[PDB]
């Protein structure tokens, strides 16, 4: 029924971890093809019965922000390229052009008059202008979450279907810095038939070219059957520019980039400029170019050859369109008319190329290899590994994950109703989706844009967060107010959001204190939202003006709560310590919220004059030599002081954690009877090389293994409470906090690298787990892939993306670190895990950015740390390329990426308030998520439609019976259902009309989309 994703190792032609194990990686000079070899061909391979069919595919790589902002590029470059594309294609019917970035195409199209819109649709209809991929952007594939990869794909393709009436089935990804199999996973479930990639390690390109394995059916690592497989073309050479696209010799290919003769600035660095093609030289030029094409064709299996023709922000000047087009037309005319070449060459599009390849395949002329695995970590040359951008600009990496969740919550909360146009819900959600989609660009989330461009992306994401807040709080007001009493002003703030972890404590003082008093306002309603489709309990905290506060639920049942001081840390440059101060004016109340699946739950905070019956107070202990007092206003318990010492803590039934005298974890004891397992946090720094190649925003080029941060005698703050305890320490550049609520701890790091030029700060965990050279990291928050540390590769090559988690295990024990933000990381030695916190780099790394990374700001990084016995778990065999999380680790990841949302009622009194929403929603099996809920129609449509994306992970069976559980049928979540369809993941094509209007659940590791239709 469902394929087993654990126990059957797929049999594939190329399995990338296996290939890595066997391959050499020596960087030897291949000749004119620097990283390959001198390609030879048999001139008699091609003849009158067997011609080489060559498709020259004009293109223009438009970065939505990099050296300039989106809007600066649009004004200076892209509006011209697209205006001239329209003119030239229209006037030249055989000319073709491919277009990837829909964010720019949409920006342009809505500035066009109707006549030009009509002309534009005509060049799309007739195939001359062809969209490739059709995403809002060409996303990063390392740091991006799969949910946002799908978001930005859907944003661009919904635009194309509405305005152009097209949906691309061929994808073009020429610039992301290394490639992820999450792309064919999403694309193949979104109707795609083919895809193309470019930036893979030069040794891999050489290895696959030698075997003609550059075109392959790329399946997921756990896919035994092959149903996930998507035909993929990997380009063979160092760049997608013209010098590295016509064949192996860039000195020759540069002469066929006709923008490089002088009048455009540009030139050929190999010293031979292009010449205008004339009757006098066409035969000689043709002979040179065809010889390049024939050599490139030797690396592939069919007689159909792809020759991209383009570069960054190309096809801008009218004169550039003419000079490319006319010169190639003369080449084509001569080549195609000379039989001795046995070539037929023409401008083509990407789809035209793939269609012709598969016609060749179907004719029996080639069969393709199967492949699984990924293409990280990329190197473009020598030891230049692009692992730096797994961490660059980590404030915005964390902001990506915050905005991902607020997009989801805002679309889901507002989906339950149709809204009047005057509410502007659709407006706000479209802006939020588009600013988040823009940030998925491979210069956005990657942290590889110029300083002012990163500022542009940040301001855009702040506006998106505000839009999501506006929508969420209007929605909560409606969902929780008796229908006959509900009286909305759509511009008013009924609730403010309270978020404990963004921008985070010591990043921005942004949270509102709930002000209560016996003489003023005795109580306050707070509301929690749970986006996940199962009942959820989680501790939530709020700031309040009195410690004397108790909590009740909708039915006035008392709820156990804990009050703690509000602690902030300060780099005290009188005493030269980093140390905490307690607030004397506000306090934190903490309690367990229990919230329906995809639902809401309301609680009340009420002040009293003295300690309430159901509220406890944390003790606090400051460990430092030479202490001074720490007053806390009305807080009832005096802080205690002690010299630095080892301490140990236990919340609830959960683990016991032991801490060193510098306030870092040293051990974890799972059960009262079990061993204290050594687990040691440590902070270290990497430097930059003085001589030769420098780290910058892309490249990680450390000057040797990391050295320990010298900690001195740090101040340690210990807070012990019934519900929540912690240990926090002020270390140089990092306030490090371990938080305990009774299961796996939460780690928070407030990271301020300050003015530490040329430093990368890393957090390492040291254990006795005998992991050897193996470790696991995730790809896009979707799947965990086995990594093997290789000593044949330098340190920076053994760094991988950690977009949401990493783990190490042996026969008996696993340690999993789950993240709230994508960062770079590795396991550099047996029993270790490490993940980079921030990097500040005073040199440029010579990729075109023209600056280092000197714009660091304080960022709050969050994690969960899960130590587990796994000898009872059913794991994949030794040769399997995947790993899987346990239930606890998967729940821990969900607690970071999609926590409960908190709302504080903004006025004194909420008339018509209700206690709960969604108590009748089905509570689905823990491995199932409703990744997206989105209403797809505006309020005037007779037939309302709501789309759902359902994702089932695969969790290890470790012998918890864990039973129960209602079937989730998303099609019956809203009333008056009339149809239920399974669709592509973008919602743009119906794939199956479903019996009884019931949406089935999906298999482990599968993602499906459903659209329910409702008469209204
Ligand atoms: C939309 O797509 C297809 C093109 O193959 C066509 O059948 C349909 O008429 C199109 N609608 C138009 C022309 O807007
Ligand atoms: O970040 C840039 C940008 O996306 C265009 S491309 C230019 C070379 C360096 C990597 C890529
Ligand atoms: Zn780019």
């Amino acid at each position: 029924q469902c394929q087993d994703v654990v126990q059957d190792v797929p049999n594939v032609d190329v399995q990338m971890l296996e290939l890595y194990d066997r391959m050499s990686f020596k960087d030897i000079d291949g000749g004119v093809w620097k990283q390959g070899w001198n390609i030879k061909y048999d001139p008699l391979k091609y003849n009158a019965h067997h011609k080489l069919k060559v498709f020259v595919v004009p293109h223009s790589h438009n970065d939505p922000g990099w050296i300039q902002t989106f809007e600066e590029y649009y004004q200076h470059d892209t509006k011209h390229i697209l205006s001239n594309a329209l003119r030239h294609l229209h006037d030249n019917p055989e000319m073709k052009f491919i277009w990837a970035e829909i964010s720019y195409f949409a920006r342009f199209y809505h500035d066009l008059g109707e006549n030009k819109k009509l002309q534009m649709k005509s060049i799309v209809k007739n195939g001359q202008l062809e969209f490739v991929t059709g995403g809002w952007v060409m996303p990063d594939e390392a740091n991006s979450h799969w949910r946002n990869v799908l978001l930005q794909l859907t944003e661009g393709q919904t635009w194309l279907k509405q305005f152009m009436n097209v949906t691309p089935t061929a994808s073009w990804a020429i610039d992301p810095f290394g490639h992820s199999p999450t792309m064919p996973y999403i694309l193949q479930k979104s109707g795609f038939k083919n895809m193309l990639i470019q930036r893979t390690h030069y040794s891999v390109k050489k290895e696959l070219a030698q075997q003609r394995q550059l075109e392959f059916l790329w399946r997921q690592i756990w896919d035994n059957k092959g149903d996930t497989a998507l035909f993929t073309h990997m380009m063979p050479f160092y760049s997608y520019d013209i010098p590295h696209t016509c064949g192996p010799d860039p000195k020759v290919c540069c002469q066929f980039d006709f923008k490089r003769m002088g009048s455009f600035g540009l030139s050929c660095p190999w010293k031979v400029p292009p010449r205008t093609i004339s009757d006098q030289n066409v035969a000689a030029r043709s002979d040179l170019l065809v010889d390049q094409w024939k050599k490139k064709a030797e690396l592939y299996r069919t007689n159909v050859l792809l020759i991209p023709l383009g570069d960054d922000f190309r096809f801008k000047q009218n004169t550039e369109w003419d000079v490319q087009r006319v010169n190639y037309e003369r080449l084509f005319e001569h080549i195609n008319s000379q039989a001795h070449f046995n070539v037929q060459a023409q401008f083509g599009t990407l789809q035209e190329y793939f269609d012709a390849v598969h016609q060749a395949e179907r004719a029996g002329q080639a069969e393709f290899p199967t492949l699984s695995g990924d293409f990280f970590t990329y190197a473009d040359r020598s030891d230049n590994y692009w692992s730096g951008y797994y961490t660059s600009r980590p404030y915005h990496k964390r902001m990506d994950r915050v905005l991902m969740h607020y997009v989801r919550a805002a679309e889901m909360l507002s989906a339950w109703h149709s809204w009047d146009g005057m509410a502007r819900i659709e407006e706000r959600l479209e802006q939020a989706r588009r600013e988040l989609s823009l940030f998925q660009h491979h210069d956005g989330i990657t942290g590889t844009a110029k300083t002012h461009v990163v500022v542009d992306y940040e301001q855009r994401m702040q506006e998106a967060l505000k839009a999501c807040q506006m929508v969420m709080q209007q929605s909560v007001y409606r969902l929780l107010t008796k229908p006959s009493i509900y009286s909305p002003d759509f511009s008013f703030s009924y609730f403010t959001l309270d978020d404990s972890r963004w921008p985070g404590s010591g990043v921005e003082d942004s949270r509102t204190t709930i002000i209560l008093g016996e003489d003023i306002l005795p109580s306050k309603h707070v509301v929690m939202h749970n986006t996940l489709p199962h009942w959820r309990e989680q501790l939530v905290d709020f700031y309040v003006s009195s410690p004397f506060v108790s909590v009740t639920d909708l039915a006035n049942n008392p709820v156990e709560a804990q009050v703690s001081p509000v602690w902030s840390w300060h780099h005290d440059t009188l005493t030269k310590t980093i140390h905490p101060q307690g607030s004397t004016t506000k306090y934190r109340i903490i309690f367990k919220a229990r919230v329906p699946p995809m639902g809401l739950a309301t609680y009340v905070l009420t002040i009293s004059d003295s300690k309430p019956e159901h509220t406890s107070y944390a003790s606090n202990l400051l460990l430092r030599k030479n202490p001074t007092s720490l007053p806390l206003g009305q807080y009832p318990e005096d802080v205690k002081f002690g010299d630095p010492r080892e301490i140990s803590l236990r919340v609830g039934n959960g683990p016991t954690l032991a801490f060193s005298e510098q306030g870092l974890l040293k051990s974890i004891q799972l059960t009262q009877d079990s061993p204290h397992v050594p687990v040691h946090f440590k902070f270290l720094k990497y430097g930059v090389r003085s001589h030769g190649d420098r780290s910058g925003a892309y490249l990680f080029l450390p000057n040797g293994p990391a050295s320990p941060v010298e900690l001195g005698q740090p101040v340690v703050l210990v807070t012990k409470g019934k519900l929540e305890s912690s240990v926090s320490v002020g270390l140089p550049s990092v306030v490090h906090q371990t938080i305990m609520r009774g299961g796996a701890p939460e780690i928070r790091n407030l990271v301020d690298i300050g003015s530490l030029d040329n430093t990368e700060i890393v957090m390492r965990l040291e254990t006795h787990i005998d992991s050897g050279d193996i470790f696991y990291t995730d790809l896009n928050g979707l799947q965990f892939i086995k990594r093997r540390r290789l000593d044949k590769l330098p340190l920076q090559a053994n760094y991988y993306p950690i977009p949401s988690g990493m783990f190490i295990e042996d026969a008996n024990t696993r340690l999993t670190l789950l993240t709230g933000q994508p960062l770079g990381g590795s396991s550099l030695a047996s029993g270790e895990l490490e993940i980079m916190q921030d990097r500040r780099l005073a040199s440029d790394d010579e990729r075109g950015l023209g600056q280092g990374v000197l714009d660091n700001k304080p960022v709050l990084h969050i994690y969960r740390l899960v130590l587990e016995k796994v000898n009872n778990c059913v794991r994949p065999s030794k040769l399997h390329p995947a790993g899987y999380l346990t239930s606890a680790a998967h729940k821990a990841s969900q607690s970071l990426l999609d926590p409960l949302d908190k709302f504080i009622f903004a006025e004194n009194e909420w008339i018509g308030a209700q206690g709960q929403f969604g108590g009748d929603h089905p509570s689905a099996r823990e491995d199932l998520d409703v990744s997206v809920m989105r209403r797809l129609t505006k309020s005037s449509a007779k037939t309302q439609r709501v789309g759902y994306v359902l994702h089932r992970t695969n969790l290890m069976q470790c012998g918890t019976p864990e039973e129960h559980t209602q079937k989730l049928d998303v099609c019956h979540l809203l009333p008056n259902v009339a149809r239920c369809e399974r669709t592509t993941l973008t919602f743009l094509q119906n794939l199956e009309h479903l019996d009884g209007m019931v949406a089935p659940e999906v298999c482990p590791m599968e993602t499906a989309a459903y659209v329910s239709s409702h008469s209204s």
